């Protein structure tokens, strides 16, 4: 109909309720389920779907051997109905590539897929299911993007890209698209030292992205974008409650404008909802691996360098594998406020479970409730032994 | 379009004709069919669908081992086209949970799924395929609901929930929802001592639910609800024709306001159409197990404590397995009256057939006819030996 | 939109062109294809679909053992897209039963399925995908119907049913339905001695059905129906070109009002287009078994007892299996006339191919052309040896 | 809505970006994927789909043995969603045959399938999914057509057919269809000596087809059609950059009106975009087999007999198999010009990979970009060893 505008603020988050779960690996043991990774969720005005980068093979198929690798000519951004598994028969291909983002602006959906060799990659922007704009690599070192949904406001959908070294200073740009065309692009500004895989959401005409400093920070960089002025700034979450992985143990005081040191050249896509006292951070439970997952209410995490948790909810037990996590919201739901949601990728297979030769995942997603609901843990559920 | 109103009365039921049958287990022996249980049928203004709680695995898949268990993080309410089997590829997920109910109010559908640990469960009410309201457990002991469709009148859809002991007094509440929001809730009233798994239908602006007294009654409790005043009352079916299972043999006189004693702490979801002389009761043939199924016309069963059958129809022979049964009607069918329908869950596998490690079911459903049609028996049809 | 009216006459048939073919058995050797029999084709105003009675199991599934039997609780009328195979995932169930007919009246579709024991069967008439009317068996001996599409004119859709002995005089009735309700029914009139499995078509407000005399005739009975007056008459095709199977060899002169003797108690559903000189008969090539299939232009076959072929076209070689055949036409195609079409069931498995334990079929259908096209043979194509 | 008119010219082609890829053979190793060959892509006003001639069997099915053969009664033109693989469950059958073409005129789609014995074949033209016109073979020697999409302008869709010898002079005709009916047909004119498998596109009310001279030319014949006047002419691409296969090595000067000699009786369907300096030719890298694939910018290739490449892009490495290639464009995309696209069939199996008994393919397609994007190679990706 008309372009959507971020006119509401976030609802109060007192707990999280189960939204969707596909049980992909359990079902895939005996169904034609595609091997995937880097999943996310994104809504249209009339439907919310699951998205992920397919590996171009089923889990039980012999071509699943080697799916631990991130980039190949056989990957594609696919979407499928909420809570169904990604099957060969119900999946829709959005575009071909090994890195992506996608969002509905209210009238139609923009999907972006990046493909190519590490030194000669290119992004092609699709709008209304047709290719419209193409961008060639600027730093010649793995042009890459969000791996979760972008957000739009009055037709303008900013997207964060990074090109260059994953273990040093790189060239990050914020592109402002409207109907698939580039309106403008900026180099990263602010105090964030390295940006990767931004997870974003929007409220009251402002877009907040929580990203990943793969180089030196264990605290997460945050990019605030103004989609009307088409500007942005960046900093780190001040809180001592560290949310990257691997990471050091939590200190008593965090850092607001510098990476908090302790682990170098590694991390995991994650997210947060930063809204004053109504602030919730998500993180793996293990400081060493992508294991477990919890949500912690940390009032004023963004600006308070001594902020600690006042409430929490365990999503995945530390004895179960987790992985990437990102934010999304159904901007077209009825109501006075936007209900915060997120998904967690539950990775199975390599590298942790090496008895099988593949790497895949299932998804679990929750949304906020103003009630204080009881909690349950939501693991992948598959028994690796059945695949041997 | 507009909210549906229960403006008609029930058609005369002189017999039952076959409506739908999926042959799920026969087909599942060699197709990607999901393991299910607790099925039911529910109609929209333009389509009637099959519904059930999936176990998050196919029958032939290795994860089917252990599906005798009722609650896990891998269950979900799924719907699929009438008479098709519940396959991995044609099933739509309504919500995540191990107990549910769902109904169309005329404008859109409300689905409710309950999930969680036994002591910290929560129900989330979805309306128009988006979560809207959440209710946390009040007695901390398996919050649970109908396991069959709810009914609405002018936008108000009452739903019966029970929380607490399954073998003693528990806390049952009737919630009145409108567009997914709670308008009001009441504690159970009347003479019913224990309520579980209510099967409901509506006619002439009144909703009748036949439930299950798991604690002490072999006669069934009935809840009559007035969706305009938003009140209700409860009693037991007076008839000596006992319809729970397991149960004692039929006596000569029943009880109207007390459970009829003989079997404790057990039962089976069932239903009835209570309409003066046009009254039909459904029950398993066996008094000992979920075996066989018949429909008996018992004039004035609700109020006549000596009422006995004047006609009947066998649905499933006593040599074949049955299971849960519930009511539904297509409130949007053309005509002067509402045609009564019901479904029977045909359970296969554990605990009765222990050569296999799974438990699943297929469905058979019939609707009433004003004609006196010939009868046939409708068993599941699968040969367990083929799964060994 | 509005009820369709048979306002056109048949186009000139100078040859037949390939219309649809599903290759069901070839594909089913390694896909989830349902075992079927008694197929046909029927069109809606915007789509033509394949129809058949499913056996409630896939070909490769173990439950396919025994599918030679015609009646069970596991059969159902299913439809699927033109030229696709009948798979577990793309098939839609119209109704439950072991005998059927179905037709679109222009506004919506009526499907009729008969089920039950041999002595207590009943037909339930569905209209707009809801059950509307039910008819109980009148002679208590396998109530049965067309096994191909019915035809409607201004809302009235006559259907021919037979109940009683298959090897002696039986009770055949013509029911005139309108929006699923019975307007009237007549006992069979005319000179036909036994009626079964009528194949019908309509043109210029008249409906012609070519049926099967299972008792004593090798020539086919024809029923002409007037859907406005709601009357009919019957006779036999006069031509000496005999079209039932098994049958005697063709004589020099046929019979117009009596069965032509030679074979008793057996036959095969077949059809014909009777239109003066524009008359074409279809028949198996073999006089002994359901083997081969050809179309022969026999001018005035209906009324000329010495009429012989002036042209022909081989559809299936005598070295390949055929089976049932029936007529259908797309009454909603653009044009000045109705293009005649037909389908042939290509049966594989038992009883002729006894190395396998199942019986199934694939379909081939053609439509007429005013051109004189070259011919090709269209066999099922599967190699039975691959199923052993 | 209304008939589409070729009102735009081609966009500037500075490089090619990835458009779609199905990974059919990789996925088919463990999914119900149909064996195909002769694929192409064609768009409707709201969707672009993949098309191909099915072999009527899955790759893993036993009936795949022998799929190296081009013509049988089991082939059919099927279409399926962009970038999905051609599965038994998501494929739609357009028509039955072993040679085809298809195009949307703006209001609806015309599909043409040819079937029959080599000496008695016939084409049936379908329009709006109904058969409308039929054409019988005129030279009695494999009536055949494009094997890629046709193009329409104001309702007129020319299609090039060839009938007769594949290794000598044959009878090629250009048929001008409008709403499925023949408006007119012409014998081939101009200097092209032999025409087969034309790949066409349209811009500024002119249709250009690049075909294949199977008899004596290694340079490609070009047919220019005027769909308003309904006339055409033909010549050969002048350039010394030879694009058929097998072929001689490139000379220094080509031939404009004669086949360039060197290889007889063989070739491969191919295409080109001829637009002055904005001219790009596609060809296999190997001069000996259907191996590798590249696009070369050869300014004025059509008219300049000494024209050589000024830029290029490798699509498939010479160590990977290619096969047929053709043109298509989304004439309904937004924009000031038409974006040129093409697909390449990646054949696997026989005759080159003889360890398996089948022959199938996957597809890769690209579209032009005005940017100078980095290149990547896009091979089929399947490992034949997994099928043994
Ligand atoms: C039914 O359902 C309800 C609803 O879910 C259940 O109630 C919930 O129960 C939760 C489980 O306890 C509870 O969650 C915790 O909340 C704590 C906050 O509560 C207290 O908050 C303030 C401040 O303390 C108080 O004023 C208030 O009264 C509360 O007591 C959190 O602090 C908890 O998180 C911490 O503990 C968990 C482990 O239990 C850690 O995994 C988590 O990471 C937090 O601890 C680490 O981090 C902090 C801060 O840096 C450190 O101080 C601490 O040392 C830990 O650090 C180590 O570990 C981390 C992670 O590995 C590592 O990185 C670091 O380096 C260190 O090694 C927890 O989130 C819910 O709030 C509560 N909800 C409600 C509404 O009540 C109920 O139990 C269920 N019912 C039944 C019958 O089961
Ligand atoms: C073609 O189709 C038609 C249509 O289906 C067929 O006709 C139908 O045939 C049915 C089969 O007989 C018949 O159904 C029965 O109806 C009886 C009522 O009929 C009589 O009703 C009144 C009162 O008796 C008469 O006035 C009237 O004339 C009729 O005679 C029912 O009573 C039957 O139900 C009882 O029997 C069945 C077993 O046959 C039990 O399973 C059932 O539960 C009922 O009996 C138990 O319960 C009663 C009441 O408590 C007890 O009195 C009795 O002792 C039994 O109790 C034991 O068993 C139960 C269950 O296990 C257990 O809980 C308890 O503790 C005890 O152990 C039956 O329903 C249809 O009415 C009839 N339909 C029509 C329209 O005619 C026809 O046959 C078919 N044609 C052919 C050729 O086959
Ligand atoms: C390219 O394509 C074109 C188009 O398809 C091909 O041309 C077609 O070729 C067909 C094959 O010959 C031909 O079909 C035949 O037509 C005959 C009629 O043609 C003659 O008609 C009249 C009258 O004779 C002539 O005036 C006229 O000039 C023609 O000559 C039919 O008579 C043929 O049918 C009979 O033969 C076939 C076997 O060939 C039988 O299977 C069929 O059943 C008919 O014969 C039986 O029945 C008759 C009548 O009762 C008996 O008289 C006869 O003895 C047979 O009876 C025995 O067998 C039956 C069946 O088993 C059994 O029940 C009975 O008891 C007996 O045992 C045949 O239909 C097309 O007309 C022709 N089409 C056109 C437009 O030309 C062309 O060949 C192809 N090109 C190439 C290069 O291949
Ligand atoms: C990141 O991405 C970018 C974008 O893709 C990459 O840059 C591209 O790099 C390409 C790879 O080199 C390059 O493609 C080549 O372009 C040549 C034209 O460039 C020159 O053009 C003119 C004229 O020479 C110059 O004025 C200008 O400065 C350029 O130098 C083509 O000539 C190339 O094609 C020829 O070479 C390839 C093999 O490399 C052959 O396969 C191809 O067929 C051409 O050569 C055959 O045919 C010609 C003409 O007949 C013959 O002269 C020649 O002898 C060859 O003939 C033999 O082989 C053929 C085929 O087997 C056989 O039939 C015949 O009989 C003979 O046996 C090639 O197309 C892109 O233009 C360039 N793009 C851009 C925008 O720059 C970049 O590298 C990537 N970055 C990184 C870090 O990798
Ligand atoms: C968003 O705001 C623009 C004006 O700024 C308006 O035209 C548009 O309709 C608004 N969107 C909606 C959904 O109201
Ligand atoms: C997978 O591939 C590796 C490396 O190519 C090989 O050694 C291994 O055995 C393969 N695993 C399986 C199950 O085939
Ligand atoms: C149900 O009744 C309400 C008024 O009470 C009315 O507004 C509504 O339209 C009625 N529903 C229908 C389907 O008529
Ligand atoms: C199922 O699980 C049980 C208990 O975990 C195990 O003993 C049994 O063998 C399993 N059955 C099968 C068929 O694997
Ligand atoms: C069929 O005829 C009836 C009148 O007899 C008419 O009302 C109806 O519209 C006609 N159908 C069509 C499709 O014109
Ligand atoms: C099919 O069933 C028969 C009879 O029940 C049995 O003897 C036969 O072996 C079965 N065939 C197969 C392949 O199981
Ligand atoms: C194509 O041109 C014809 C007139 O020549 C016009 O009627 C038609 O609408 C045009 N098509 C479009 C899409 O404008
Ligand atoms: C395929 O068919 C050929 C020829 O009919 C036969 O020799 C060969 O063994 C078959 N291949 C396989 C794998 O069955
Ligand atoms: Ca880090
Ligand atoms: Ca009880
Ligand atoms: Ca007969
Ligand atoms: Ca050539």
């Amino acid at each position: 109909r008309d372009f959507n505008n971020l006119t509401k603020g976030l609802c109060t988050i007192n707990s999280w309720h189960i939204y969707g779960k596909d049980n992909a690996v359990r079902i895939g043991e005996d169904s034609d389920v595609l091997v995937t990774r880097e999943p996310y969720v994104s809504c249209d005005p009339d439907e919310c779907r699951f998205y992920a980068l397919s590996q171009g093979t089923t889990i039980r198929g012999k071509h699943s051997n080697g799916t631990i690798h991130d980039r190949s000519q056989y990957r594609a951004l696919i979407s499928w109905p909420l809570s169904s598994p990604p099957t060969v028969y119900n999946s829709r291909v959005e575009c071909i590539g090994w890195s992506s983002t996608s969002c509905h602006d209210g009238k139609t959906r923009m999907s972006i897929c990046i493909s190519g060799p590490n030194n000669n990659a290119s992004a092609v922007i699709w709008y209304n299911r047709r290719p419209v704009t193409e961008i060639n690599t600027w730093a010649r070192n793995i042009l890459r993007t969000q791996e979760s949904e972008c957000v739009c406001h009055n037709g303008v959908c900013p997207v964060v890209f990074t090109d260059g070294s994953a273990t040093g200073p790189a060239e990050t740009r914020i592109y402002y698209f409207k109907e698939g065309k580039i309106l403008k692009w900026e180099p990263l500004a602010g105090t964030a030292k390295h940006i990767e895989e931004c997870s974003c959401y929007g409220e009251r005409a402002e877009i907040t992205c929580t990203c990943r400093d793969n180089w030196q920070g264990s605290n997460r960089p945050v990019i605030r974008i103004d989609p009307v002025a088409m500007t942005h700034t960046s900093q780190y979450i001040c809180s001592p409650v560290l949310t990257d992985n691997p990471r050091p143990n939590d200190p008593t005081v965090g850092k607001c404008n510098d990476p908090y040191p302790g682990n170098n050249n590694n991390g995991v896509k994650g997210f947060s909802y930063l809204d004053g006292v109504n602030t919730w951070l998500g993180r793996t439970i293990s400081i060493a691996s992508r294991s477990g997952y919890e949500m912690l209410k940390v009032p004023n995490a963004l600006t308070d360098d001594k902020s600690k948790p006042t409430q929490g909810q365990t999503i995945v037990l530390n004895t179960d594998w987790s992985g990437y996590s990102g934010s999304f919201m159904d901007y077209w739901a009825e109501g006075e406020c936007y209900r915060a949601c997120f998904y967690v990728e539950l990775i199975r297979g390599r590298p942790k479970e090496d008895k099988v030769w593949w790497t895949s995942n299932s998804i679990v997603s929750m949304c906020s409730s103003t009630e204080f609901l009881g909690q349950w843990d939501w693991p992948d559920g598959a028994k690796i032994e059945y695949f041997l």
